[PDB]
């Protein structure tokens, strides 16, 4: 009666538990296009673009895991009928690729809404990114049919075990889709830190010019002296303002000050303008919290950012780097190892999608809520 497998033909029912993360990706993704959906607030576009993210890493747990765990159910055994397969891997470049060009352009955009935060037909924009992120990624996938079709013997080999047999494909598609993305990535982020330490040091570099004026107006008597370091206080202060409204608003009033104190200063006595600079004390004093929030600010990006590409690196470097080693490594390298290792990081890959969720609800605060309010609600 032929050669059955399903559905008792089950080889490996601990490997069947692993569903548990299956069921995580879904409705991790599922909660993001809930809140990008439900929330007024977060209607903004780079939140849609979080979407079509979320739309990759959902199905890619969706369409992508589900048929790599029939898979390790079956030994490696494909169960399912041949024609399923080349359908099934071409899926999983697409998808796969989507998320990786997404992160990608979530580096970019982040760079430069660091860098000239007096970014804001915005939607349109978002548009044309989405569709180009989906444009080269199924650039990416459109091989695998191709090279499929006109040759059945390079998506499953021994009429049983389904598994890329293309070399040239491997090295290209791993090149293009992960390692030209990576280096992009390595810049992007190396840019973005370097601009965000250089505007921590100049809101620091302000401050210690406000002090030390200060400190040298109590000290001498000049009043000319009086007069150049209580003018170079009023540039460390229009030049801080520009680097919430309450502090530049800060910065704002006590300049007023400066220009009562700097004009005693000349025509005046230098005993009532260092009395003025005392008043300047108090007022500095009343924002130096404020101070302490902003930098706090740059820090914390500065974190999240690291965290990201960290983990970025972490999931998809062992997969793309031993995938390149196991085709131009024929000799040296150890096969079977390399199977056994490129198994795992298989499925690490995959778990970085439904990582990427998890990412952006952990430090946004309208996320937070609004998935503790979507598992709740029901
Ligand atoms: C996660 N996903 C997995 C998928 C893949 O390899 N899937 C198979 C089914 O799993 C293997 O790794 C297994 C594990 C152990 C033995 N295997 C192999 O030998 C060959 C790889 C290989 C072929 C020839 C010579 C050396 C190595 N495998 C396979 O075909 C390809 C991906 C990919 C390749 C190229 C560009 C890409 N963009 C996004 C992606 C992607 C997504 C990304």
């Amino acid at each position: 009666g032929g050669r059955f497998k399903f559905p008792d033909g089950v080889q490996n029912w601990p490997a069947l538990s692993i569903v548990i993360i299956i069921i995580m990706t879904i409705g991790g993704n599922i909660l993001v296009i809930m809140a990008v959906s439900m929330e007024k607030k977060l209607h903004n576009a780079t939140n849609y673009f979080l979407m079509s993210l979320a739309i990759a890493d959902m199905l890619v747990g969706l369409l992508v895991m589900p048929l790599s765990l029939l898979a390790i159910l079956y030994d490696y055994v494909w169960p399912l009928p041949r024609y399923l397969c080349p359908v099934w891997i071409s899926l999983d470049v697409l998808f796969s690729t989507a998320s990786i060009m997404h992160l990608c352009a979530i580096s970019l955009d982040r760079y430069v809404a660091i860098r000239n935060p007096i970014e804001h037909n915005s939607r349109t924009k978002a548009i044309m990114k989405i569709a180009i992120v989906w444009a080269i990624s199924i650039g990416v996938s459109v091989p695998i049919p191709v090279i499929g079709l006109r040759d059945e013997e390079k998506v499953f080999v021994n009429n049983t075990t389904c598994v890329l047999n293309d070399p040239n494909f491997v090295l290209i598609g791993s090149f293009v889709a992960f390692f030209i993305p990576l280096t992009i990535m390595v810049i992007t982020y190396c840019l973005t830190i370097y601009v965000l330490r250089r505007q921590a040091a100049d809101l620091e570099d302000n401050w210690e010019t406000l002090n030390d004026n200060l400190k040298v107006i109590e000290k001498a008597d000049n009043a000319a002296q009086v007069k150049d370091a209580l003018t170079k206080m009023r540039a460390a202060a229009l030049d801080a303002q520009k680097a919430m409204k309450d502090f530049r608003h800060g910065f704002d009033i006590l300049v007023g000050q400066i220009d009562d104190a700097l004009k005693l200063a000349n025509e005046g006595k230098v005993k009532e303008a260092q009395a003025a600079a005392e008043q300047l004390k108090t007022t500095r004093n009343a924002y130096i919290q404020k101070y302490l929030q902003a930098i706090n600010n740059e820090r914390k990006a500065s974190k999240v950012l690291g965290i990201v590409f960290f983990v970025f690196l972490i999931m998809w470097c062992p997969f793309f780097i031993t995938n390149i080693l196991s085709v131009l490594c024929e000799k040296s390298c150890n096969q079977k190892l390399m199977e056994k290792l490129l198994n795992v990081f298989v499925w690490i890959g995959y778990v970085n999608s439904g990582i990427n969720p998890l990412v952006y609800t952990l430090f946004n605060k309208i996320y937070r809520r609004a998935f503790s309010n979507y598992l709740r609600c029901n």
